[PDB]
């Protein structure tokens, strides 16, 4: 599912990531879309053969299993293909984890380059919030 950016805001803010760790909505909204474009179903390979999943774009070489990432850890406890649904249940709950580990957002590359430190409130001008 591709989402568009006040859909995505307004799930993202029911599932309750607005001022999680007190990274404000539009931090997050950013960061899935320069993470993944909106997509649910992106995927993208890391140079140590671990393979980045869904709309938060979550690492297999930590969070998620997906079967071809030896010596990996599932801190998430799911399979990466969760990650990929539609429903963006597993992505939030994964990333609330992932967000609270000490790094916060920084994480997140594209959010830590391209988000970070900017007007990220722009993310969610005009949604019914
Ligand atoms: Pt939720
Ligand atoms: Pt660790």
């Amino acid at each position: 599912k591709v989402f568009g950016r006040c859909e995505l805001a307004a799930a993202m803010k029911r599932h309750g990531l607005d001022n999680y760790r007190g990274y404000s909505l539009g931090n997050w909204v950013c960061a899935a879309k320069f993470e993944s474009n909106f997509n649910t179903q992106a995927t993208n390979r890391n140079t140590d053969g671990s393979t980045d999943y869904g709309i938060l774009q979550i690492n297999s070489r930590w969070w998620c299993n997906d079967g071809r990432t030896p010596g990996s850890r599932n801190l998430c406890n799911i399979p990466c293909s969760a990650l990929l649904s539609s429903d963006i249940t597993a992505s939030v709950n994964c990333a609330k984890k992932i967000v609270s580990d000490g790094n916060g957002m920084n994480a997140w590359v594209a959010w830590r380059n391209r988000c970070k430190g900017t007007d990220v409130q722009a993310w969610i001008r005009g949604c019914r919030l």
